[PDB]
Order: C-alpha cells, then sequence, then structure tokens
C-alpha cells in the first residue's frame, strides 16, 4: 500500500482536487494550497493551506507572489506531504499563485523522498502572450524539481472537448452571435414579405434587461413544428421563455416556404410563451436552405 | 431607414464581426475595437478602433478587465465618433478576458447616452477556463447589463451540447492502477521505474464503444491531440484501460496490443479500472 498525495495549487489545482473528491478517487490523500484565503475556505479537502499568510495576507496573489508565499509556508507544506511515497503537484501555469508556488512545493516534496510528479496545464492561446510566456517560465522551473512532468496544453484540450481544430474552436460561437444580430437586423433592414418597424423592435427591447434567445431548425413536412419546438427549449436559453411579456420571432426559409409554415411556427411559439405576450415577427429568405426553415425567438420581460 | 451598427470588442467580438461580414449580413455598419492592435490589423471591418492607444499602445490589455475598462474610457471620444448617428447598436464580446469584459460596459454606456437602442450580445466562458476568468465574466455580465437596453447571453458550456477535469484524469489514470484492485494491476515500484527522473510526459485519451471497442479507443488514444503527435518519440508509456463491469482480460490485451503494435522496444506497462459502462484508454508517455 503506497502513500499517494495530491496537492492542488491555485485555482486550477483547487478545481482538480474538488473534482477528484467528488468522483470518489480512491486511496489518495488530497491537499489544497492557495494564497487566496477565500477560495480555500470553501474547499472540499480535509487538508487546507493558505500560502504566505504573512505577505499576501490571504488577499489573493494576482498574476513572484506565488513563489514567495510558498517559501514562507514551507513548514505547513512539509508537514502535509510528510511520509508520501508519491506526490502529484497539480497546478495551472500562467497565473499568479500556481506558476510560482508549484516549483517550491515540488522541491519540498522531492527532498522529503517522494516520487514527485507534476501535472499541469498551459494556457489557451486566447489568454494572451504575457500569460503564455509566464506559463513557459514556470514550466521550466517546475521541471527542475520533479521526477516527471505531465504537461497538458489547454489548446489541445479544447480540440479534444470541442472535437475540432483550434482554428475552428469558436466558429459555432461566432456563428450564434452572427445569428443573434441578423435575426433582428434582417427584419428591420432587409426587405422581405414581412418586415418589422424599428419602433416596434424598440418596444420589445428598450429598458428590458435579459433577453432570451432560442434557435431551432427543422426539415420535411413537419418542419414548422420541429423548428419552433427546437427553438422553445433550445439549450441556448438562459431560462424558460414561458411568461415573457414581449417576443420577436424571426422565421427564415428557402424559396418553397409556405405562409402556413410561417404561421404555424408563430402560433407554436405564442402558445409556448402563453398569456398575453405581445408577439411581433418577420420573415427572411435564405436560398441555400433546402426544405428547411429556421425559427428564432428573442423574448423579454421577466 | 434605420442606421444599425455592430461594434465587436476584444478577440471574440472581433472574430464575430468577421463572421458577420463573411456571412454577408446586410444593412449594418461593422466596427471593431481592441487593445491588441494585431487582431485589429487582420479585421475584415473597415472601421477599427485601438482602445487605449496612448497607455496600452496596441500591445493588448492582459487578463485584467480594469485595463480594458480604462482603455475604453481613454478612447471614449473616438468611440462616440464611430457610433454617432446610430439608431441601434449591438455590442458584441466574449466575457472572461481583460478587454471585452471591461471595455464592453463603457462602450454600451456611450452608445446608450447617444440615443441608440443598445443591445448586448455576449458569450460566457467555458467552465474549464478556470475561476479567475469565470468570476470576471460574471462581474462583466452584470456591468454590461446595467448599460444595455437588452442583454443576450450565449453560454459556451451549453453550446457544447448543442466528466470534465483533465488533471483528475491524469492522476486517476495512474493511481487506480496501484490503489484500486482490478483485472490487471501494477506495483508502485513499476510506476517508480517508468517515472523516476524521466522528465517531460504527455497524456493521451481515446474513447470507444461496442464491437471492437478496444481497436477504436486504443487507436484514438495514440492520435490524441493531447499527445501532440509525438507518442512514438517516447521510450516508456503507462496505459490505463478503463471500462464497465463487462470488461474482460481479452479486451485489455487487445487494447494494449494495438498500442504496442505502434510501439518499439517503447516499454509499456498497464492495468485496468472499472466505471459506469464503453472503453476508455488513457496513455501517459515519458522519456
Ligand atoms: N466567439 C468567440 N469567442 C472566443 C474566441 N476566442 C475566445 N473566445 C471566448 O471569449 C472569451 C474572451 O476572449 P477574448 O475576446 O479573446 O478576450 P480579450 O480580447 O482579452 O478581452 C474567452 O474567454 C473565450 O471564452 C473567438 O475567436 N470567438
Ligand atoms: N483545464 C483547466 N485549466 C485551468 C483551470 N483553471 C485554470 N486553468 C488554467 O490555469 C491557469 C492558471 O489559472 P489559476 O490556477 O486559476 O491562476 P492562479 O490561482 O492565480 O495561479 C489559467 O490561466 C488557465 O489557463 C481548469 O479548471 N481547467
Amino acid at each position: 500500500v503506497a502513500s499517494i498525495k495530491v496537492i492542488g495549487i491555485g485555482g486550477a489545482g483547487n478545481n482538480a482536487v474538488n473534482r477528484m473528491i467528488e468522483a470518489g478517487v480512491q486511496g489518495v490523500e488530497f491537499i489544497v494550497a492557495n494564497t487566496d484565503a477565500q477560495i480555500i475556505s470553501v474547499s472540499k479537502s480535509k487538508n487546507k493551506i493558505v500560502l504566505g499568510k504573512e505577505t499576501s495576507k490571504g488577499l489573493g496573489a494576482g498574476a513572484d507572489v506565488g513563489r514567495q508565499a510558498a517559501i514562507e509556508s514551507a513548514e505547513e507544506i512539509k508537514d502535509a506531504l510528510k511520509g508520501a511515497d508519491m506526490v502529484f503537484v497539480a497546478a495551472g501555469m500562467g497565473g499568479g499563485t500556481g506558476t510560482g508556488a508549484a516549483p517550491i512545493i515540488a522541491k519540498l516534496a522531492r527532498e522529503q523522498g517522494a516520487l514527485t510528479v507534476g501535472i499541469i496545464t498551459t494556457p489557451f492561446s486566447f489568454e494572451g502572450r504575457a500569460r503564455n510566456s509566464y506559463a513557459i517560465q514556470g514550466t521550466e522551473e517546475l521541471r527542475k524539481h520533479v521526477d516527471s512532468l505531465i504537461i497538458i496544453s489547454n489548446d489541445r484540450l479544447l480540440e479534444v472537448i470541442g472535437g475540432v481544430p483550434l482554428k475552428d474552436s469558436f466558429k459555432e460561437a461566432d456563428n450564434i452571435l452572427r445569428q443573434g444580430v441578423q435575426t433582428i437586423t434582417d427584419l428591420i433592414a432587409v426587405p422581405s414579405l414581412i418586415n418589422l418597424d424599428f419602433a416596434d423592435i424598440k418596444t420589445v427591447m428598450k429598458n428590458k434587461g435579459n433577453a432570451l434567445m432560442g434557435i431551432g431548425i427543422g426539415s420535411g413536412k413537419d418542419k414548422a413544428i420541429e423548428a419552433a419546438n427546437k427553438a422553445i427549449i433550445s439549450p441556448l436559453l438562459e431560462a424558460s421563455i414561458r411568461g415573457a411579456r414581449d417576443a420577436i420571432i424571426n422565421v427564415t426559409g428557402g424559396n418553397t416556404l409556405t405562409l402556413n409554415d410561417a404561421n404555424d411556427a408563430v402560433d407554436i411559439v405564442k402558445q409556448a410563451i402563453g398569456g398575453e405576450v405581445n408577439i411581433i415577427f418577420g420573415t427572411a429568405v435564405n436560398e441555400h436552405l433546402d426544405d428547411e426553415m429556421i425559427v428564432t425567438v428573442i423574448a423579454t420581460g421577466f
């Protein structure tokens, strides 16, 4: 029976430890260490460490504060890792705490006699250059003080979770944003059979707060029923559109879309919202849709 | 005719305006603002604002929304000039960084004070971008909500649909092989020889279901983007074949055989673990 300890440092490490405690990882003692006394307080770990409670005074670490707060806490760290055969040092590189504290904790863990494995992420490219270069410095220092260093790139992780190359990892998000704008602006500014007046958009959207958006696409004989219901319970909705006081409905279709289809989609959304909702709606033509229609609802008033 | 303007702020807002232009959104003037002049220089929009030109100097803001906020206050007059005359302004941004999070509420306020109907449309970050960025996004959402007429929020987490913690998987991949008994186990001294004084390691993951689950999972594992196309440059590797109660010795060895078949001698040690139904192969490569 080997003694295995995981010490999670900073935000990413604290996250990892909580997730291991919840998944019920067996036969491992967990430790959390963070300069931010707040994050520590609410942790699910039996073994808690506030780093450098002297200098930082527990008031976070920002983005040298990490290294110094680990040094100042060496005794609490040595005492929590004491007697381990293997120590995992878990951190996210790039931040204020994890970057500077991990190499110190690894050094202590290894000098005590533990087989010391660092496991770390490096930042997404969109986190910026300074953050990615701080991450590289911290990696090279951590490497000096571990037996082996498992390095997970958050860029490559995004490819795994999203299933697409990094270049395309936010295309779907970019596209929803495009749809959200276009849903409204086509009805105002692109002439079609049914446009909406700007004053009536204003009535739905002025001084409202949170506007819910659901998009749904459907095809075949029952496309209106499929499209409208998919928009009404879209995973993209913050909350239910039920009860909204005003809503905009954009019905988009190809050249074969019928008046009856558009009318059914509007009727479905009106019944789904219910009550005396004030509904306005318009249509848009998209000739690259083949026997499909898209229904978008923007609901306000809660 | 209504005058309609979209201003995209920060990296996400800038790529969103690019998508809107590519898709041929009509009737709308497009504007991009960023503290990072590099992203702006490759914008398809013909109206470009570098926020905080005098202080951040187009070099970017970093992680802190206060810098994005201060940059937008500095550029206030140039923002008003770009937006002047609009009846409706969309403010597009991704919450979580230093520029969108902090600049978007200021730009919203300027647009609304000019008289435009002002609509925010924003994304919130993935949960696995960590707590600093998700806390920032919460705060920036609330500040933007104060200054827009209407706020549409698109969650990246939920867009994922339409067991996530990579550090837990790396640790568990090794520990269950020695701390949890299963079909095949390893001794601490086996791990110690593969991992003592061995330097950089990388991790692979692969999933597979149904008939020939092994051939599928095992094959995905070794091509994993986490491995960065370098598994065969590893001298040693540990393999964790994890499955449901229906896991047999034949599956584990068919799995490990696939990997070994693309391995030299790559010294390979391996074991199993069990979960809720259906085959996951995790590779940790060292040396
Ligand atoms: N739609 C979209 N969202 C992105 C993109 N890149 C990153 N994001 C998301 O948007 C958030 C802000 O990133 P970004 O706009 O680049 O930050 P900033 O420029 O420093 O303010 C990130 O936390 C990601 O969730 C992108 O290209 N498109
Ligand atoms: N994959 C993953 N990466 C994270 C997570 N949290 C943070 N990170 C990454 O780790 C870096 C450091 O963040 P964090 O640990 O919260 O900063 P610190 O506590 O101030 O050191 C971030 O810039 C992210 O790139 C997480 O839950 N999952």
